[PDB]
């Protein structure tokens, strides 16, 4: 019975047919439960659990009273509990939920998962460390922004009540809201506060009845029905979830920029790098670091030729686009039928050099048969064989040894892979289904809804990528209840932050196992580098005051423009000095025989060409405009001038050796990609645009209707259109709306509709799963490297000093606060008043009890004693802040009020101080953070290297993007009041938004499109120009992040 093994693989067989009994559920089809289909599939289920029933009854006789048994026994009692109570109508459909549980079973029956799991379940006990710092963040974060911003999200323009009142009309609604209603809130900042929107910001009318929309106050919802805002804590750590997902976090900031201050952005830069960067990097090194802790034909000529052969005929099939003439379409026909016949010809040689057997011997020779036999199958045949094409490439592997051994690391890797992405498969089959009991046919239909199996999946996946995960997450809430909250921050959780980084460690434990003279002394003199670097950080004023808005005729024109030949002039001494001094090229210490020196150069010999330039009155306007871009390059010379940056900057560009081969792999896969996405894509991309098109169908249609016919910004019209999509698929930005497009893409001149293709999501979600494949490669490789490079190199005060050297005060004290944590979270939006004396109290009691514990430690230590730890003097700071903070509030009591109010705010929200006493208790916790601090010194320079990026950037896409505007007339998708590049402050805070990623996609297609015919000053080839922008910075800014990751690893594991 239990013993032959046998029954282990009838156990598993019922366990997959219980795994597709769930999936056929159908959320309302079933719930009524009055089908056919229905009453099948129920007899169906009932006769499984009979099986589970019965066998955990032979099992518990046979064994008698293992943790996967104990699992078993409660998915029995818990069915059982649901089949038993059939025949109440109470919450009967709520228990029909607990079944999504039973496809677990299946992780002990398979050896390889029950290991994995295992190993996974033995290394959860020490990220408690991680989860206290968690706690950590939210609460500080969560209790801070209440006390700012709790209600003022329910701001909007109301009318006054006089005026509705004395007038006698209300045929207008009472208070401003766009057409598109109270899904983009018209959020006004209040009369007390300085927040950027206010009601005199109200467009006009397009007499007037906007004009009299002209009193702020606090409204009946919040934005997203109710789904965001600072009202209690409970809605606060949604909010902060968010935002630490890096997905729709700029929103939420402009919302509270728009009511409170636009001096808001610092509570979200400090989260975005104090949680989401740190936080959720710490978790990563801690899983990585526990899991470690558990004759012719022969001829070179030959294979060259049969080389460049194959390398053309791969470029010849990237040249198609839309709109094709018909001349260049034949052209790649015969190109084809030369091509292949080739092939041909080579297919025969090698046949009768080493015979039939032979050729058969070697295995590339046998994969080279099979692509002549459908090349000249095609042209016998005269197009699905026309997709087949692209193999081809394959046959490189056969001379690229180099790439060949990068393949089959890469093909080994699938076997250890192997068993994690079963484990996936299950993970987002339980949540897929337990989707469907929630959400079922809810969201009223959604393209992202759970209403069935295959786009119930489709709706985990995205949610695991985190690409608009937010705007699930409102529709789930509105639908069941805010509660539902829990289902997205377990799926999120679980998901990306334990099981990804469970693949990491995977793949990282696995990779694991006379003048003259006077020039020579002036240059080699201490100072000089110093003195020179002060110029050059002049030289950075100078650039970042450059904006568009700067009247020519005005002094800080005249200002700027001089500075600029002094700066010119200056350098040029330098440079001219040094030359003198070393000599330009003859000697073997030369001036350019360093690179840096030879930086130097160009930067110079640019400034002289910009000179002339501005010397000649004349047609050389277009020059003008590429001199002023490459002249924000200047703060480059910084590098050279500073040791410390001058070694990271190499050491970056060494890190990239090791990783070049998968590189070049990657981008491989994007060209073979994006020449298979033109060929699917190409001309389908367009669609009909205006207020009502249901009744379109063609192009015709849509000029008939007299409406507009237009084309995506992204789409695969070519493959220079088609590399620029992949890249923001890839950076999982925007990839589901591409995706869509290519869904309901129908063909030439044909309205797109929806789901038209869904086969066409293999398309996209292979590409997704195989970039972010190779992404993990590339990290590897740089933490496998990073390794190798580490290991080669009185009586009355005796009792109170016993007290206060004994735990117990201390551990009184963790109490005191544990409870004044508690109290704290309680504060909330209209609190009741009985709520606020009571608050108040509790106040009372906490400031007393630190005052004892002070007196106290004085005596026991002694006042010069007591102040040498530095915990005692945060007490100290702590307890003096208490007092200041209570005091001013009696006085605000009191009949003076001379206090201003923002003081009595700022006192309360200091008043958080005192949770870091918690943080002396928390040994752990301190360790780990100790662990950041060792770094430092590696992590501090590409913390340098970050803002001298950003510096060179902002000021570039002031000049690029300074001038684009965005109106009713040319609307912009990403670009807003809060994101533009009109000046250097601005332009730094939008590439923060970019470097996050969120929305970076939109931004990009606002440079996209054309600029209007009345519109002057725009530059034709801007769009050629943005993506490379976008692309580089994108890149750029994520190396050195990943290198910073990887810097605090190496100190992790060395630790340790
Ligand atoms: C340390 C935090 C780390 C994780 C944080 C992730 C985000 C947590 C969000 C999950 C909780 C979801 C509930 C959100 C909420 O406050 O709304 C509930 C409720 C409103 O919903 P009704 O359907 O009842 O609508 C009533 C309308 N009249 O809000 C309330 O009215 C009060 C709810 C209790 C206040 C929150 C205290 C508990 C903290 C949040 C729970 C999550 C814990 C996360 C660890
Ligand atoms: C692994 C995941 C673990 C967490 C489970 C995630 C899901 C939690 C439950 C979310 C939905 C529960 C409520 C279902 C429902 O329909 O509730 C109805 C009621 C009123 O809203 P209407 O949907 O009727 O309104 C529609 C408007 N036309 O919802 C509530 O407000 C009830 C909330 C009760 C909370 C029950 C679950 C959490 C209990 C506390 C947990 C701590
Ligand atoms: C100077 C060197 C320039 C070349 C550097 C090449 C390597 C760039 C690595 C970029 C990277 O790692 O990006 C990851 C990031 C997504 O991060 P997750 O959300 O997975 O991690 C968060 C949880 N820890 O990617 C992006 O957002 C943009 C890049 C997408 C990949 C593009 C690969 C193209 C290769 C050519
Ligand atoms: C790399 C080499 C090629 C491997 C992929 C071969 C795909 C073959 C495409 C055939 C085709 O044109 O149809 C594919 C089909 C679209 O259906 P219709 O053509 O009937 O649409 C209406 C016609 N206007 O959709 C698919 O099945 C696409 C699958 C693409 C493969 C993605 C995974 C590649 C690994
Ligand atoms: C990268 C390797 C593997 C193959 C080489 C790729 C090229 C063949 C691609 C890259 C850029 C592509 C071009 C990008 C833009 C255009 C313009 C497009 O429209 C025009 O001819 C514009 C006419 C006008 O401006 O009036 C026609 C296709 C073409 C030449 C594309 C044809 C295919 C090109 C040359
Ligand atoms: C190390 C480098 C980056 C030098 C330090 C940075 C400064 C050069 C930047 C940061 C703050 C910037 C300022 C932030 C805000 C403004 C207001 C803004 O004014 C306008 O454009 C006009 C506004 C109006 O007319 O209402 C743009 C210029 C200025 C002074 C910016 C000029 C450039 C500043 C001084
Ligand atoms: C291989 C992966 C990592 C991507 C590499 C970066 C690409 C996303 C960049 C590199 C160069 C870019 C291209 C440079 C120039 C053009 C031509 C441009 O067409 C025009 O010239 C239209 C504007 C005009 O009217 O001048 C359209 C975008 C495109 C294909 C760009 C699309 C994005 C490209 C392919
Ligand atoms: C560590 C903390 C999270 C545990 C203890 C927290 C509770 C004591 C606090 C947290 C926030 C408070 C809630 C914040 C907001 C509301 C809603 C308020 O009005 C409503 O019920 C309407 C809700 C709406 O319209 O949005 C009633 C009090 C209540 C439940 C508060 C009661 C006390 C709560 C649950
Ligand atoms: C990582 C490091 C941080 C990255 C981003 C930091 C950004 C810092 C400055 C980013 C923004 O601060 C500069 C502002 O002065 C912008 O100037 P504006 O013209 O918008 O108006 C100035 C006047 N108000 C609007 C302020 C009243
Ligand atoms: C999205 C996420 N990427 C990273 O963390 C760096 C990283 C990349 C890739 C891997 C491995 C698994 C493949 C591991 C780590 C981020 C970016 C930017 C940010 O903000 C920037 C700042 F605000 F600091 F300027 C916060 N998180
Ligand atoms: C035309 C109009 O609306 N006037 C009102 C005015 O009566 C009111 O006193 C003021 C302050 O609320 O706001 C405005
Ligand atoms: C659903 C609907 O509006 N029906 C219209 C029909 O009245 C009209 O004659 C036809 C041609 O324009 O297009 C469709
Ligand atoms: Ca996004």
């Amino acid at each position: 019975l239990v013993c032959n093994p046998w029954f282990e693989h009838v156990s598993m067989l019922v366990i997959m047919l219980n795994c597709v009994t769930l999936g056929m559920f159908r959320p309302c089809e079933d719930v009524e439960c009055g089908s056919e289909r229905c009453n099948i599939l129920e007899a169906f289920d009932a006769f499984i659990f009979a099986f589970f029933a019965v066998e955990m009854v032979i099992k518990m006789v046979a064994l008698g009273l293992d943790t996967w048994n104990r699992l078993d026994f409660f998915i029995v009692v818990a069915g059982m509990m649901e089949y038993s109570l059939d025949g109440h109508n109470v919450s009967l459909s709520a228990i029909r939920t607990v079944r999504v549980l039973r496809p677990l079973r299946a992780i002990n029956r398979v050896p390889s998962m029950r290991i994995l799991v295992t190993l996974l379940l033995d290394t959860l006990p020490m990220l408690g460390n991680v989860l206290l710092l968690c706690f950590f963040v939210f609460f500080i974060f969560g209790i801070v922004g209440v006390q700012l911003w709790a209600g003022l999200l329910r701001n909007r323009c109301f009318l006054d009540s006089a005026f509705v009142r004395n007038n006698n009309l209300t045929f207008l609604r009472p208070y401003y809201q766009t057409e598109e209603g109270e899904e983009n809130p018209f959020i006004c900042s209040s009369r007390r506060d300085n927040g950027m929107q206010k009601c005199s910001h109200i467009p006009g009318r397009r007499i007037n009845w906007n004009q009299y929309y002209n009193v702020c106050r606090s409204g009946d919802s919040n934005p997203h029905n109710g789904a965001i805002n600072f009202d209690n804590i409970g809605y606060a750590w949604i909010a902060i979830f968010q935002v630490i997902t890096l997905e729709g976090w700029v929103d939420i900031m402009y919302y509270v920029m728009d009511a409170h201050s636009f001096y808001n952005f610092i509570y979200f830069i400090l989260l975005i790098i104090v949680g989401s960067f740190f936080m959720i990097n710490l978790c990563l090194v801690v899983i990585a670091t526990q899991f470690s802790e558990t004759r012719i034909v022969d001829s070179k000529y030959f294979s060259r030729g049969i080389m460049m052969a194959i390398l053309v005929n791969t470029l010849s099939m990237g040249v198609e686009y839309h709109e094709q003439p018909e001349e260049l379409t034949n052209a790649l026909e015969i190109s084809n039928i030369v091509f292949t016949s080739m092939f041909a010809l080579e297919m025969l040689l090698k046949l009768l050099a080493c015979g039939p057997l032979g050729y058969i011997r070697n295995p590339y020779n046998i994969f080279d048969g099979i692509i002549v036999v459908i090349s000249v199958w095609e042209i016998v045949g005269q197009s699905v064989l026309r997709t087949f094409r692209l193999l081809r490439v394959l046959k490189l592997v056969r001379f690229l040894p180099a790439l060949r051994r990068q393949l089959v690391v890469l093909v080994k890797t699938m076997d250890n892979v192997a068993t994690f992405c079963t484990l996936l498969m299950l993970f987002i089959f339980i949540f897929s289904i337990l989707g469907m009991h929630l959400f079922g046919c809810k969201f009223s239909p959604d393209r992202k809804n759970f209403d069935s199996l295959l786009w119930a999946i489709v709706t985990v996946f995205q949610i695991l990528t985190q690409e608009d995960w937010n705007v699930v997450l409102y529709n789930g809430m509105a639908s069941t209840s805010s509660w539902a909250a829990l289902y997205f921050v377990a799926l999120m959780t679980f998901g990306n932050y334990v099981l990804f980084n469970l693949l990491v460690a995977i793949l990282v434990e696995g990779f694991q196992a006379r003048f003259r003279v006077s020039c020579q002394k002036v240059i080699t003199h201490k100072m000089f580098d110093h003195v020179v670097l002060v110029f050059i950080f002049l030289n950075c004023v100078t650039i970042a005051l450059e904006r568009p808005d700067i009247d020519p005729g005005s002094t800080e024109r005249v200002f700027l423009s001089v500075s600029n030949y002094i700066f010119t002039a200056i350098f040029v001494a330098e440079m001219m000095v040094k030359v003198v001094a070393l000599g330009l090229l003859s000697g073997e210490h030369a001036y350019l025989q360093s690179s840096w020196n030879l930086l130097d150069g160009l930067l110079v010999l640019v400034s002289l060409v910009d000179i002339v330039v501005a010397m000649a009155g004349a047609k050389i306007l277009g020059v003008l405009r590429v001199l002023r871009l490459l002249r924000t390059l200047r703060p480059l010379r910084v590098i050279s001038r500073a040791p410390g940056l001058k070694l990271v900057v190499e050491t970056l560009i060494s890190s990239l050796r090791p990783i070049g081969n998968i590189v070049l792999i990657c981008c491989a896969f994007f060209i073979i990609f994006g020449i298979l996405g033109v060929q699917l894509f190409k001309g389908k991309f367009y669609y009909c645009e205006g207020p009502d098109t249901r009744n379109i169908s063609t192009k015709a249609q849509c000029r008939a209707a007299h409406y507009r016919w237009v084309r995506r910004k992204y789409n695969f019209d070519n493959l220079g259109q088609a590399l620029m999509s992949l890249f923001v698929l890839s950076s999982k930005d925007g990839w589901v709306n591409i995706m869509y497009d290519g869904l309901d893409a129908v063909g030439v001149d044909q309205q797109p509709v929806q789901n038209h293709n869904p086969w066409m999501l293999l398309y996209f979600i292979s590409f997704l799963l195989i970039v972010s494949f190779f992404v993990l490669n590339m990290f590897v490789g740089v933490v496998v490297e990073n390794f190798h490079k580490c290991r080669q190199h009185s009586p009355t005060r005796r009792s109170i000093h016993s007290l206060c050297t004994s735990h117990y005060l201390d551990l009184f004290i963790t109490f005191i606060i544990c409870v004044n944590v508690i109290t704290m979270s309680m504060e909330h939006y209209n609190q009741p008043k009985s709520l606020d004396e009571a608050l108040k109290y509790c106040n009372y009691v906490f400031t007393i009890v630190f005052v004892f514990e002070a007196a106290l430690k004085l005596v026991a230590f002694g006042f010069r004693r007591f102040f040498k730890d530095r915990w005692n003097q945060l007490d100290l700071a702590i307890v003096l802040l208490s007092l200041m903070g209570i005091t001013l509030e009696e006085i605000e009591m009191s009949a003076a009020l001379p206090i201003n109010p923002t003081i009595i705010r700022i006192m309360r929200v200091l008043r958080i101080a005192r949770v870091l006493k918690l943080l002396k208790m928390a040994t752990g916790m301190r360790a780990l953070l100790d662990t950041v601090v060792q770094a430092l010194p590696q992590v501090g320079n590409l913390g340098l290297l970050f803002m001298l990026l950003f510096f060179i950037y902002a000021a570039l896409g002031v000049e690029l993007f300074g001038r684009l505007e965005c109106s009713e007339d040319n609307p912009c998708e990403g670009l807003s009041r809060h994101a533009t590049f009109s000046n250097f402050g601005m332009a730094f805070l939008t590439l923060f938004r970019v470097s996050t990623g969120d929305n970076w996609n939109g931004i990009m297609k606002d440079t996209l499109r054309e600029c209007s015919r009345e519109d002057k000053h725009c530059l034709s080839y801007l769009p050629a120009l943005s993506p490379v922008y976008f692309v580089t910075f994108v890149l750029v800014a994520q190396f050195v992040l990943v290198n910073v990751v990887v810097a605090v690893l190496m100190k992790h594991l060395e630790e340790s």
